């Protein structure tokens, strides 16, 4: 059967990240600027948090390869392979869709220790792009997830944040060694 | 219990694919034309059709990195990342080798939608190098599929092509909101 | 239930590996020397060996992100997306984490061949950085693997190599149509 893991993705503007490389080399008529195209290629790495925004999970990171921009949507299709990562509970790695300006569908490809042999899908919703995001893991194939993991859900929002004590990565505000 | 999809995959010309990016760096000596090479990278995005080319289905999308080149079998070893989307139906994500002189079979990593928890391997042949590629999918983990994506098959061949209709997109000829 | 595959991945310097592409554009103060950097993308390919180091098997080949540098740790996390090629045997997919200085789990993705349909989970131990490699995969959803796989394991030790004969790939220690 299907278990639920909710987390928010946050660039708390900390780690360098993302890196825009434009290698798409698109430019627009008449004032020569980039115009975002297939092959920019954006490695990134955020924040993770629970879903009661009250624990720091650990972190994403990963590459997305740019596809298609959309004038009329005002936004890019990527390509995206990366990994989210909770510390000693293990990772969760992902392939496919990321679109700037909707929700979308990702494989879910498998993961390490609680995770080992997960499979399924995860919803990716754009909170506030690109430094909100919200994902719903579908998890097959795993036993019953901690209860830690498990909290009542914030609901998503433009304004939600990690609690003071989850960004300042306190004592009981952590998973079991989370990843830096 | 294997299910199998027949896919054509179509690079029309239409999408500014592939980007080649050069970063293997290598250069024939004595010419100093490109020499492909290991890191060499090539973000790509074409059409896809359904076995009897009479629907368009969507697109494919990701990033494949080259590995080597043979110049014994005159082609290259590249390893691939990318994704099958099928609007509405959902995604199939795939992980492995790109052989420009052979038959491979890449892993299928998941899916979503009506490929959401899918595995198995997915044969990749080339019909034209490399505008024109054909692939089964061998499918395992989901529901029975729709009748609409497994029409008799077109066999494949150097001339095939997909219907007018499909290939203008008119609205009974193409996947529900199939991915543009 | 789980059956465990050995592999040894070596870099032997023949292959022109890796290709370090600085796109994170981190340099030092003044010397404007290279700082590893989120965004630093590693186009890869080594030999692999099996667990007895008496029959090359093929080689791995992907492609890793480099996602942050620690000098406390004086090391690396990558993020890695690449295969293992068994010549006739098939491959095994991986995404996950390759940390210089320690080991880590990989998501195994999926395979083909003899390892269609795999999942699970693969451990990575650094034998000598940059160097030498030792794997533990932990395949389930495949049938038993073949006893040629599965020799006694050469315990792992910074003074491990393959045996001449597997180097120079002559008969008897080389998997059938072995991976180039
Ligand atoms: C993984 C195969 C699926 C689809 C085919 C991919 O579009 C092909 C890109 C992969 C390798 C490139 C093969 C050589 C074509 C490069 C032409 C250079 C150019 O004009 O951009």
């Amino acid at each position: 059967h299907v278990q639920e893991l909710f987390v928010y993705e946050i660039n708390e503007r900390d780690r360098g990240s993302p890196v825009f490389l434009p290698f798409g080399g698109k430019k627009q008529p008449g004032t020569d600027a980039h115009v975002n195209s297939l092959g920019d290629l954006v490695p990134f790495s955020n924040k993770i948090y629970d879903g009661s925004l009250k624990t720091r999970l650990g972190i994403t990171a990963g590459l997305c390869t740019l596809i298609s921009h959309s004038d009329q949507k005002n936004g890019d299709r990527y390509e995206a392979l990366y990994s989210f990562y909770f510390g000693d509970y293990g990772h969760i790695s992902v392939q496919g869709p990321y679109i700037t300006y909707e929700d979308s569908y990702l494989a879910i490809t498998g993961g390490s220790g609680i995770f080992a042999g997960c499979y399924g899908q995860a919803k990716l919703h754009q909170i506030i792009f690109p430094f909100k995001l919200f994902y719903t893991f579908y998890l097959q194939g795993i036993k019953k997830l901690p209860e830690a993991l498990c909290a009542p859900c914030v609901p998503p929002s433009p304004s939600v944040a990690p609690a003071d004590e989850a960004k300042q990565c306190l004592p009981n505000h952590v998973a079991p060694n989370f990843t830096k």
